[PDB]
């Protein structure tokens, strides 16, 4: 789709649908989930340069309700979308730190370094400083871990008496009785590469006769519990966590729109399609048939545009 483009008739289009009376909002679904977000980038251009006004800010006033903050979404570049995201976790009223332990443990380095400096331009202050100001306790431990560095930009190669050692001190760390060790379960599980890890869950399950994730849940408890199993879960399988991140989404009375939007969005061009894959192994039904049970409108069919065929 990508082998040559001109933004400008997507941008005229837009334009014809949103201007004067009424608002044709299957036009900017039909342009806007059909094109990728590099092509959104020069249809937003072109949209400026020949009708003087900001293709984002005129969405926002055109547009109501979930509808817009989805189609507003896709309009962001990457990195520039999770920094957005992160600071309205934390803006608001409340924290919402399930976005962004999820952020944070779903990223890779490079990917959290180019959100780190998107952050630091569009909102003047350091990421790692606002999280530090904004969370507590164990919780804030590891999620500045996972910012500071927290590398792995890794090899296939582990070193077998570093991951039997892991495995020992997370076992002795459990068994304490007045009180979890939990900086030692932070420090292993946020320094360590994605690849040391695995071995260490093995060996641990060897040592101990529990699982990690069992350990875990025994152990602690809160955003710190959500924090941990998440990381044990992005290591294991990354497209089966935004599965089960989508699933949860959903699942149950309401919707998480904000958590549906979000994955479906910053996934929509890495890894959506294994995504739809293993959301119907896991759950024996395919995400689109739960987002047309949850969902309506304007706002349903530009999701369903985006996921794309599901049978
Ligand atoms: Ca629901």
């Amino acid at each position: 789709s990508s082998s040559h483009f001109n933004p400008d008739p997507d941008a005229e289009t837009l334009y014809k649908a949103m201007k004067g009376i009424g608002t044709n909002e299957q036009a900017i679904i039909d342009v806007l989930t059909k094109r990728s977000n590099t092509q959104r980038q020069q249809i937003a251009k072109s949209f400026k340069a020949q009708f003087g006004k900001d293709l984002t800010e005129t969405l926002k006033s055109e547009l109501s309700g979930k509808f817009e903050r989805l189609i507003v979404a896709l309009m962001y570049p990457p990195y520039r979308y999770e920094a957005k995201e992160l600071h309205d976790a934390m803006k608001g009223l409340g924290t919402k730190e399930g976005v962004i332990i999820e952020i944070l443990a779903s990223r890779t380095k490079n990917q959290l370094r180019e959100i780190m400096k998107a952050y630091e331009e569009d909102y003047g202050s350091s990421l790692e400083e606002d999280i530090q100001a904004d969370t507590s306790g164990y919780l804030e431990r590891i999620l500045v871990c996972l910012l500071q560095g927290s590398r792995d930009d890794v090899s296939s190669f582990v070193d077998p008496a570093l991951a039997l050692q892991d495995a020992q001190d997370l076992y002795a760390a459990g068994e304490k009785i007045r009180g979890t060790d939990e900086m030692k379960f932070i420090t292993i599980l946020c320094t360590r590469s994605a690849t040391h890890l695995l071995r260490v869950f093995e060996e641990y399950e060897k040592i101990a006769n529990k699982s990690i994730e069992d350990s875990i849940k025994s152990e602690t408890h809160g955003s710190l519990e959500e924090a941990m199993l998440t990381v044990v879960k992005c290591t294991q399988n990354l497209h089966s966590y935004f599965a089960e991140r989508l699933y949860y989404a959903m699942k149950g009375a309401g919707t998480r729109d904000g958590t549906l939007i979000r994955n479906i969005v910053s996934r929509s061009e890495i890894d959506l399609n294994l995504i739809k894959c293993h959301f119907k192994k896991m759950y024996g039904k395919t995400l689109s048939s739960m987002i047309m049970e949850d969902t309506s409108g304007d706002y349903k069919n530009a999701l369903l545009s985006l996921v794309g065929s599901d049978p």
